[PDB]
């Protein structure tokens, strides 16, 4: 009947084998997890539904997951975001995959679907990372709700919307922040769009960087990852922002800070890290720089009025995959990257395979805990055992030959501390 | 009888003055506390005793608490960090000072006890900056525990104790911890000290610092802003840590981590932001280059063993007040920076005025509360309302011509939070 | 008869077309050269053979030559860096290109052969980069050296193989030293690799750059901005060379630099920016940490010892077209990139537009110059008119929006130049 | 009769001498000059007449120069740049000394004729640093250039004041263009002024530098240095240029450039490294932020219009030696630093030790070039042997931890170059 997977070229399995096993060299952390849970099975008589951008480094996590005992059905919350070989290879390892590069909205529902029952019967578990797969059952399978035992979130639009479901007494089912993790936001959010934004610009554009005037919109973790990467090239970075605490930020970072009403008049490249919608009008298209590079690099594709475009545009003429230029009615163009979506994950490939291992990691430990303590989750959306957290970073210490001092009785009786035990208080903001 | 306050030269009032006119220029927050609660003077009935380097910026901070009607007995929180001047303006401005640069310890202790009794009987407030002042009463005179309607701990060190005094219900007294809040640590641990650190490495040395190596133990707040101000001069910034996030954060940043016993061979410059004992032991000083440069940041002086040094070294020198050079048993030499005391306060002027607003503004904030809503800080440590949180970083916007924009209702709506009330969670570090 | 132009897919010039027309518009020099000289055609006559990589960048300076009245025959000097796509365009827009990625070493030398011969006769003009064809017939078709009016050298490879033909003789044709122009060294050599080194790690390996060490061979102007550009993502670089000024600066700006057999221990990524034989060598690969990256940014495939991998490798993989890992005999592994051979136009798309017009237009300067007034050019190694040089800037203040300022005659008089006449001294080394 | 020297309090010999004693320690440069030639005394029969700011690191130049048999009689180049103890330290030496910080104009120039004639007759040498010297002799006293055997220039204004005599004719006797001297140049202008404009700032106004607007006028070696400083504390920095190669650069940097009257406006911190007058004029005091800071790193002081100040300001008061707060009558009030002289100097104590070494190398090494090779030195202005060059800084590697790499046969032999040999081209402008 149904199908057993749905990726691009199963004949990519070989070429992205060595990829991922490039990748998990990279990958301390999860392999960390797996050489220490594989035979306790901890995740056994799991059945997983996973909503993340199929990527070489998303296979080293579901083969973690797999390695733990787990069931796992993937999907990719992204239609560009997919790595066709990191599929190809996922499918091929005998994992039921329905993700490739480029799927129609229509096609991305689907995908999602055929990820929802298992031979065991339906799921009884969520890794998600935007939020589509625990909202699309929230509210279009609400007799799935019941069987479920936990919920993952990835990111921070996800994680917003979670907060959300529960102060509209909608969440029947409890999520654990991944993201808000210290060793998650304060590296994948920061370090890893350091990286993987300009080389999404690049790869599409493959336009030099000094020189240029970057239109950053928002001052996050995303945002002072991003300024710090166009900066670092030679381009002149001016920032927006809502929030008194990160305006003053990126002000006293150097970053002169405006609005996109007066910002947009001298920017070459935008960059939306904001988390919600018309950040970029059509009327910040009419006084844009010729040929200005406009992306985002937040989750969903509504920080960008994509449509203003292709409903003002003289013209619109596609340079090549996820890259447009259009012909405005007043001359100037507007390269358009990725059609207003994840700019990164899109015309690049995502964060680096160190980076995202921090973040697995965390994905991974939130699975455990989720489908093994139970009780220790009531519904709601809960933070990650710090311990835990701290965890994640020491796992890494050793591939980057970080040293770290020991304290002594001396000096752990001083602080009050443990010299073997934490100290890292929960006031600490990093 | 008693004294009307103890300063080094009253004559010094007048270039004061001046100073102090200028700073206030830069402490918009301070001022507009003062445009705001003067007249309903909310501090009244308030005798307020508090320890805090007596410099141009606590002089600022100290006509704002009585500007908002309050009674001020001051002292500094250091033998070193006074600034002359500044307390010959606030003598003359008629309040009841006792401090000085370079007192002894008899001296430092006798100055505090000065401001423990006002005219209409003894203290009922305390602003902090060490824990040195909540800590004497509660273990000296303990009877004016229950005077003391609230506590105001500026630094870290004041904070870690607060939260030991209360985990050993050695704490009689509610208190807030001001130095946790994002507006304040994440301006004044960090960047302040990014301004500070060298300048009294400088002012004292006049040393070159690009090309040289800085050893800089912990990665804090603190130790990220040093490490950088030192790394943007041309210098090689290796980096001491016990924790493996803030460690991972270091690595992440391209600095070099291990242990001081494998750094103290090759550094040049030794800068210690940790908060705890024997950081530069004797068993590294005899290893260090030929007239390396040591110094600490951190609050109190128990980070680099001074002791070892008066009584190992085959003679000490002085070139300048608070600048010494030792002569090793090996030849080598070690110029001692304000004796292993506060640095940027000991040889320089501390954070700018700008910064010190931050922080200051905070601190007016947190006693109006403390002395107002006593009811909404029952005996404990507290963290300030993150809306006087976002409030301070506001009122410096202007000064600064950040121009913030503003969600209108259709975002407001989407993400959900007020497009002019608040969205902040409190999830955030920044 | 003989071929016409020979390419990987004539269906690829669509594509190449539009990526020209984006990059035309990012090259301000190159068309300002169009826009000024292809009426008064001073390019008539002329018919050049250039051995540059086929890149787009290249494509719109081959147009703007034949803009110019001049007749073309173009050949990469890369067997990996080709852009087929541009190659394609300038295939069909009739000019013989002989040209594409992957070619074999006995392809390459075939491709510059047909483009000696023209139909009025041979070359009388030559455009390089690297020295191949320059060489070629100065050794291998020597009869052909009278016909050939002048030369343009691209790189210093080049011109320092130039300078020494010269000095032994062989020399018998007059050359421009392109490279050597400021608007190029210290624009292209510097800012191009400074964004294109690492554009070509990431596109490859896709390795994580923050937390890494980056070992840097060379600190010439590729050197510096390598060096800035790995440093800037977190990474710790060491420096290697042989000369104290040079070293000297590394040093003063925050590096480190030893010999590579100490810093092949602790590097994870190698560049080699050096324009000399021998830079790494087995006897460090047998130290390097596992998985270590090494690839080249100089011009020739000398600096890495590639030879001993391949016969001394246990095992070697080829993981995707220009990358290849390899087994050592004590287990790590040796990510080689493209072969050994220059990793930016290797295995990214080389430098971007903006930084590559200001290079290519000194190119055609010199191809005018020589040419035209050959006169002024007498067997030898030149340099181009300082007053040209000025001009490749001045041609792009306008596309970066800089706002020069204008000298008065009080100024003009005070200083001893022309409010609107040059004084830029050739003593200046920017 | 005559005075054997004057300064300030020579009671300040002691301090001085101990802070020229740690001097030395960084002045690796200075002191190889004199384990190598106070033996052979190179400098015997010299009568040294010089002209520069009578600093710690000039004693020692000084010290170096009699150590190599050199006789020498001193002043300082600026009223305020000479630092008291440095100089009553020179003086109880012996040396006859004629300068003290403050002193009045005409001060100033009693003190250069005092140091014109020796016991044995008027001067044979000249050692400038602006010009000063050097013209007053040709313009006032032409009867000693017969007896004047070489110049040494320190800086850019003179250096440019010594190619103009001689393009007039006006130059009788042979001079060294010392600033141009890469290891002078790319170090004391560049990597000096890095640190020593910012302290001059901070220790006059002791603002904040992060989150300010700072203009910086002419972007040479000082404006490289002083934007880089400026913009790594937190600050936004923007450029004005009348160089387009000079300006190209500074956009490529991510610098704004445009033109003082509309940068006026925006900007907190106003700094001049341009060469020229008329920089800040009245018509951009009239449109500055309150309190704006203003100052000139260039050589002389007419780049800001005092003299505007002085004769349209409602009121200046002294803050403290060397800064102004001059109210407008707009109300806006100007903190004007050192009188429009050098503010790194006048402020503060100039660049640190070890860049002033290298400076004052090559110093030392022209004089011995001039008064011992004449025959090698025809009257005009000549650069310092790049041998000698290379040597300041292969000089000061070892101080610094640098291992240079040296090259094998196969690899000079590759090169061309010399294993122990030279190969510093005259091409590289580094
Ligand atoms: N591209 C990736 O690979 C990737 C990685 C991480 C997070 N994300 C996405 O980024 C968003 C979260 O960003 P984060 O975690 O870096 O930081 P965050 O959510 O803390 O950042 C939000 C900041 O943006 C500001 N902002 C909100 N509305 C704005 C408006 N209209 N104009 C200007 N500024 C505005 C807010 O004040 C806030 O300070 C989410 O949508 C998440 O989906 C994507
Ligand atoms: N001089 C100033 O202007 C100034 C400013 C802020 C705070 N302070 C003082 O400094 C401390 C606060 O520093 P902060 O808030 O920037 O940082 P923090 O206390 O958050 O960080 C301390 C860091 O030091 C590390 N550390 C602890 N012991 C160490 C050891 N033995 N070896 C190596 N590393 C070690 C910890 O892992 C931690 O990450 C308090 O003492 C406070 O009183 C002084
Ligand atoms: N990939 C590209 O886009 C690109 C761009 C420009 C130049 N190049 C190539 O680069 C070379 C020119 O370099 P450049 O203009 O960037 O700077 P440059 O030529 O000035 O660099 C030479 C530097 O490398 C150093 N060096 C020489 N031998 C060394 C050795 N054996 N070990 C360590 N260091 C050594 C030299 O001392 C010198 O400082 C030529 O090969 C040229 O063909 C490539
Ligand atoms: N105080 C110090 O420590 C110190 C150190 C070095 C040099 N200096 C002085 O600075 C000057 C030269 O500096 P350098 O060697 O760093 O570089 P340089 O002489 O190359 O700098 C000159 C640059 O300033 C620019 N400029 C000239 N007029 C301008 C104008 N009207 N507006 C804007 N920009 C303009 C020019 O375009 C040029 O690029 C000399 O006067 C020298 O005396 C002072
Ligand atoms: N390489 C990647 N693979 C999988 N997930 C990624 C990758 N890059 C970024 N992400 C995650 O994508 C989330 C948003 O969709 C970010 O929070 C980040 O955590
Ligand atoms: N300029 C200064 N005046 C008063 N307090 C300061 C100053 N500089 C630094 N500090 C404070 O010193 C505390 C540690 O003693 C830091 O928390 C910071 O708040
Ligand atoms: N994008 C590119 N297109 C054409 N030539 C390039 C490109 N990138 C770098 N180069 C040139 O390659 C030369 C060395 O092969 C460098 O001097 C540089 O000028
Ligand atoms: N510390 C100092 N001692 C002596 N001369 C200095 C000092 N600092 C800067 N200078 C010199 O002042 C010159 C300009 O007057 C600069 O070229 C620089 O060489």
């Amino acid at each position: 009947d149904k199908l057993p997977y749905k990726v691009a070229d199963i004949g990519l399995a070989a070429w992205g084998r060595k990829a991922l096993d490039i990748a998990e060299n990279e990958m301390p952390g999860l392999m960390r997890m797996r050489e220490m849970y594989s035979a306790s099975k901890p995740l056994k008589g799991a059945r997983i539904a996973g909503c993340l951008h199929m990527t070489v480094e998303t296979a080293v996590l579901i083969e973690t997951l797999v390695a733990l005992g787990a069931e796992v059905r993937w999907s990719s919350c992204n239609i560009f975001s997919t790595q066709d070989h990191a599929a190809a290879a996922i499918a091929k390892a005998g994992i039921p995959v329905f993700a490739w590069k480029g799927e129609t909205d229509e096609e991305y529902l689907w995908c999602i679907e055929q990820t929802l029952h298992f031979k065991d019967g339906p799921l009884n578990m969520i890794l998600d990372d935007g939020g589509d797969l625990t909202n699309l059952i929230h509210t279009k399978h609400p007799q799935l709700l019941s069987g479920i035992r936990g919920i993952s979130e990835e990111t921070t639009t996800g994680v917003h919307n979670l907060y959300k479901m529960m102060a509209n007494g909608i969440l029947k089912v409890p999520a654990i922040n991944v993201n808000d993790s210290v060793t998650k936001s304060k590296f994948d959010n920061l370090y890893g769009c350091r990286e993987s934004l300009i080389d999404g610009i690049k790869r599409a554009t493959d336009v030099m960087i000094a020189g240029k005037v970057a239109v950053v919109a928002g001052y996050g973790d995303v945002g002072k990852g991003c300024a710090q990467a166009l900066r670092g090239f030679g381009a002149r970075v001016i920032i927006t922002e809502i929030e008194p605490i990160n305006a003053l930020q990126a002000a006293m970072e150097g970053y002169e800070v405006t609005t996109m009403d007066e910002a947009c008049k001298e920017g070459n490249i935008f960059v939306t890290t904001t988390g919600c919608v018309d950040i970029i009008l059509g009327r910040h298209f009419e006084q844009m720089k010729d040929d200005a590079i406009v992306c985002n690099i937040g989750h969903f594709d509504v920080e960008i009025d994509v449509k203003w475009l292709n409903e003002n545009a003289v013209e619109k003429v596609n340079i090549k995959p996820q890259v447009d230029r259009y012909l405005l009615k007043n001359g100037h163009r507007i390269i358009l990257l990725a059609e207003g979506r994840l700019v990164n994950l899109g015309c690049a490939m995502g964060h680096p395979s160190f980076v995202m291992s921090n973040s697995f990691t965390n994905q991974v430990m939130a699975q455990i805990e989720l489908w093994t303590h139970p009780d220790k989750y009531p519904v709601g959306v809960h933070f990650l055992p710090k311990k835990l957290d701290e965890a994640v970073a020491e796992a890494h210490l050793g591939k980057l030959n970080v040293k770290l001092t020991k304290l002594t009785e001396k000096q752990a009786q001083y602080l009050g501390m443990p010299i073997n035990g934490p100290f890292k208080p929960d006031h600490y903001r990093y």
